[PDB]
C-alpha cells in the first residue's frame, strides 16, 4: 500500500479512538489533512484532554490496529445509505465503516484491514479554546 493510503485509513481509526474517549463531546470532524506518513485530524470539542486521555487515544488507536479489523466499504445510492447508517456518517455514496468504531462517507482509497496501516503515534495535540477545536498530529511507522 501507498504511504498515504495507509495514513488516510488511520484517520478513521484515530477518529473512532477519539469518539470512544470523548463520547458526545466529539461533536464532528471539522477537517483533516494528509502529507506523506504524517496526518492531522481536527475535531470540534468543548474541553481539552489530560495527558492520560491522550495516551488513551494513541492506545485505542493502536489497539484497533493490532486486532486487524476489516475496513468495510459500501457503495450505496444517495439514500439507502442514510437508512442503513444516518447522520453519524457525514462531516451514490462511498461509505467506509470500521465495525463499531467509525462510520464515514469517505471517498478515497483505503487499506483492507486495520493491520495494514501499522503503528500510530500521536506527535502533538493542540487545543484552541478560542474556537472550541482539538487538533491531533500523528504519523505511522
Amino acid at each position: 500500500y501507498s504511504i498515504e493510503v495507509r495514513t488516510h485509513s488511520a484517520l478513521h481509526v484515530v477518529k473512532g479512538a477519539v469518539v470512544k474517549t470523548a463520547g458526545s463531546d466529539a461533536k464532528w470532524t471539522t477537517s483533516t489533512y494528509v502529507k506523506g506518513n504524517k496526518g492531522v485530524l481536527i475535531v470540534k470539542a468543548a474541553l481539552e484532554p489530560d495527558k492520560w486521555g491522550i495516551a488513551a487515544i494513541e492506545a485505542l488507536a493502536n489497539e484497533k490496529v493490532k486486532e486487524n479489523a476489516p475496513i468495510k466499504i459500501y457503495e450505496l445510492p444517495r439514500e439507502e445509505a442514510e437508512k442503513m447508517f444516518g447522520e453519524d456518517m457525514y462531516d451514490i455514496l462511498k461509505v467506509v465503516v470500521i465495525e463499531d468504531w467509525n462510520v464515514n462517507a469517505c471517498n478515497k482509497e483505503h487499506t483492507k484491514t486495520t493491520g495494514e496501516i501499522g503503528p500510530i503515534k500521536i506527535r502533538k495535540v493542540r487545543f484552541r479554546k478560542s474556537k472550541g477545536l482539538l487538533e491531533i498530529h500523528f504519523e505511522l511507522l
